[PDB]
């Protein structure tokens, strides 16, 4: 059983013949709204993967808190622990050009409510697996670690969006999940590349500040893992459509691998599968696939 | 009055790829190039009309009873089956900027009623609707005997039929090329106008030139946010002109609105009143 820990946001997404630079107005098309957030899409990835699933978090009092929490709920996701909030929910707004790159600028909303004394210890009770992310405050991921290890659950960190971490949070977590950006933030210094050796040389780092096992996401390139082994796990080769909700797809894949006992090979690749399965089709929560599209993909 | 032809829009801590700025605002106010203009002659306290297209959701109703409130007459603006700006802002008032037309690309000839160019002495225009609309709105405007202003932007190409259709040609230095061709590195900005032409182009901090031959220099300010700068410009020299200023008294007037937008955060809400546009004469 996972509980994910996590922010909900309403997907306002515009195709764009091409991202605007600073000071560029650019023309898009084909405007559409959908339920996201880092956390909800990590639920509803775990649930279309057919494993067993609690959100945590706040939606406000307006329609799009409504739709986020039925969205949730229709994905057979437990929402018992979804709280009401006065104002608005999350709101996402994103651009997707053709070759599927995005650019995504998040206003909190209700998530910013999400307070430490919101987290109830039933919610965390039986749960093989914690999952957190970073659109909610971070006095309030401490209290999901503290609650989770209480538990019994392994935590599951995914920093993202980027934002910097005291040591309170990466001394606390048994995985550590990031993306390139993520990586670079928390170690300084990009890898403005790849060699896949690179950002296994940063995982090494950022390895140094705890005891976790460390994960980055390369896009086109798969992900690395610094921990009991140093290995890279490549990509499965797909059209890209829209990037968008992937590492939300991984890492949901990965807790479930985790949940359901895969060792962390197997879940890394589990996991590569369902990010690119995820780059396929349009829109964040909509492109999440499903256990048997993974598992034909994994079969070749 | 003056009738504005043209967009309305509703203008709206980030994943990076291909990247955002370092900056967290955006929130909800009416914008769009046809908006803009008809609001910041209303602030300017001229006689309005705003004749395009919003959509049958809250944003449509929060247009139009937006430029209703700011003193626009609104009575023209069609329900249709809105037009968005996705605007992310940073502290130093930079913007990127995705703009989804939404009713604005449903705005098409026979949508334009003669009943609305009657009386009107200018027409103002810009290119945020599909270029055959443009055109019917300058051969009403010529039948109702009004001066059509065409603002040829967002940049982009036109035909000899529409360039010699109109009465006042306003430009910034992108569009001037586009038209044209090759950026004005300053005049030479004034030799490319005069390769145009009554054509007037804008030049930022540098004002603006004319001829049917002359330069107009920028009022100097404090440049926070130059969002609505152009609107504010377009509308001022359209209530110059339509309230029967010289060229020379209206493009400094023009100047004088342009300058006081660039002063204060957003689109709309940057928009100068007359009261602030007379002092600084
Ligand atoms: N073009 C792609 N081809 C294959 N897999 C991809 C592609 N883009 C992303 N992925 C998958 O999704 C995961 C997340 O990609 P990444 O861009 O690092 O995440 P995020 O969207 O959080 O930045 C990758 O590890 C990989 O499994
Ligand atoms: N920094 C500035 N200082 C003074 N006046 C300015 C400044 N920026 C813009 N303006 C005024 O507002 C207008 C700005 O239009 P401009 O920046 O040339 O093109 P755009 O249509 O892209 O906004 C007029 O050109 C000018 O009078």
């Amino acid at each position: 059983m996972i509980l994910v820990v996590g922010s909900l946001n309403m997907d306002l997404v515009l195709r764009v013949k091409r991202l605007p630079r600073p000071g560029e107005t650019v023309l898009g098309e084909d405007y559409q709204t959908h339920p996201g957030g880092k956390g909800a899409n990590q639920a509803v990835a775990i649930a279309r993967l057919g494993g067993k699933v609690r959100m945590l978090g706040r939606v406000g009092e307006d329609p799009f808190g409504q739709a986020l929490k039925s969205g949730l709920a229709q994905e057979g996701v437990d929402v018992a622990w979804v709280l009401e909030t006065p104002g608005p929910s999350g709101t996402a707004f994103i651009l997707v050009d053709p070759e599927g790159q995005n650019q995504i600028a998040v206003a909190p909303g209700a998530n910013a409510r999400l307070v430490p004394e919101d987290l109830p210890a039933t919610a965390f009770q039986g749960v093989g697996v914690v999952l957190l992310q970073l659109e909610i405050p971070l006095e309030t991921v401490v209290r999901a670690a503290a609650l989770g290890r209480k538990a019994g659950a392994r935590i599951l960190l995914n920093a993202a969006p980027a934002h910097a971490l005291p040591s309170e949070i990466l001394q606390s977590v048994d995985l550590l999940l990031v993306n390139e950006v993520e990586a670079a933030q928390l170690t300084e210094a990009s890898p403005p590349r790849t060699p896949e050796e690179a950002l296994a040389l940063a995982r090494q780092l950022r390895g140094r500040a705890p005891q976790a096992q460390v994960v980055l996401t390369l896009g086109a390139q798969g992900a690395v893992w610094s921990g009991t082994e140093e290995s890279h796990f490549p990509a499965f080769p797909v059209r890209a459509v829209d990037t968008t909700a992937a590492g939300d797809a991984f890492a949901g894949a990965l807790a479930l691998g985790l949940a359901e006992g895969q060792n962390m090979r197997a879940a890394l690749r589990f996991a590569n599968a369902a990010g690119a399965l995820a780059t396929t089709r349009p829109g964040a929560q909509p492109s999440l696939p499903f256990r048997d599209e993974v598992e034909a993909l994994l079969f070749g």
